[PDB]
Parts: structure tokens; C-alpha cells; sequence
């Protein structure tokens, strides 16, 4: 009578058929951006799916086509599963940008999201040749 949503599967994490192909950018990617931005004060609602289940947001996959968050990011780092910082950063926008789309401009929410994304474009100022 409540309708109480329900949880996709998490994004992929892995590419079993990709070579593994590190490079500078990804491994600053991977060990200054992502942990700077895992131990901001507002990072922990980005850590890992959304449970639209056991956080009350039961519409939330209906208007989320696309989740991200940092742990599946932190995951495809790891696994090499990025071809290039570009595609690393685009995960990065649209775990900020499924924020901005899902809520209110005035929301908490929001305002973390901000001040994460302004973090991470700094940190991308920063990233090696
Ligand atoms: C980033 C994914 N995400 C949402 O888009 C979202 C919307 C509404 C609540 C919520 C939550 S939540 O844990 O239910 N509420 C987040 C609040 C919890 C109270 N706050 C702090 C700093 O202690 C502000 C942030 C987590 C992750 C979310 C959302």
C-alpha cells in the first residue's frame, strides 16, 4: 500500500576482455582523488549505491537510469576497467549530476554534492601529463 522501490543489481565493475593498461593519470585517479574525496566530511552518502529501499526513496531507479558512486568507481579503478581519466571523470559527473537530477537545488543532499564536485574539479586541475 506504501510503495517501497527496489534495488537494481550494482554497476559493473569489471571488463574481462580488456588489456590492462595503467597509466599516470589513472593511478592519481585511484590514489589521491578518489581517497581525498572518500575522506571528505560529506562523502559518505556517495560511497556506495543507492538502497532506495532502506533510505526511503522508492522512485529513485525510476529517475536514475544511470548510478554511480565512488565505490563502484573506487571497483573500476582497480580493476583497470577504464580506458583513459576521461571515462574515470565522466562516472564522476554522473554520480554528481544523478544527485543534482534526484533532488531539490535548496537540498543537504545537493549542497554535499557541491562541495564534492568543486573538490574534484580541483583535484582534476592537478592531474599528471
Ligand atoms: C547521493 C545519493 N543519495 C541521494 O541522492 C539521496 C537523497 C536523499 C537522501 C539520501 C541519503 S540519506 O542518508 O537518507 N540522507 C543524507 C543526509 C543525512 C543527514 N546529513 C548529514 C551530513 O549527516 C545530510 C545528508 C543518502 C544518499 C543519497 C540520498
Amino acid at each position: 500500500l506504501v510503495p517501497r522501490g527496489s534495488n537494481p543489481p550494482p554497476p559493473e565493475t569489471s571488463n574481462p576482455n580488456k588489456p590492462k593498461r595503467q597509466t599516470n593519470q589513472l593511478q592519481y585517479l585511484l590514489r589521491v582523488v578518489l581517497k581525498t574525496l572518500w575522506k571528505h566530511q560529506f562523502a559518505w552518502p556517495f560511497q556506495q549505491p543507492v538502497d532506495a529501499v532502506k533510505l526511503n526513496l522508492p522512485d529513485y531507479y525510476k529517475i536514475i537510469k544511470t548510478p554511480m558512486d565512488m565505490g563502484t568507481i573506487k571497483k573500476r579503478l582497480e580493476n583497470n576497467y577504464y580506458w583513459n581519466a576521461q571515462e574515470c571523470i565522466q562516472d564522476f559527473n554522473t554520480m554528481f549530476t544523478n544527485c543534482y537530477i534526484y533532488n531539490k537545488p535548496g537540498d543537504d543532499i545537493v549542497l554535499m554534492a557541491e562541495a564534492l564536485e568543486k573538490l574534484f574539479l580541483q583535484k582534476i586541475n592537478e592531474l599528471p601529463t
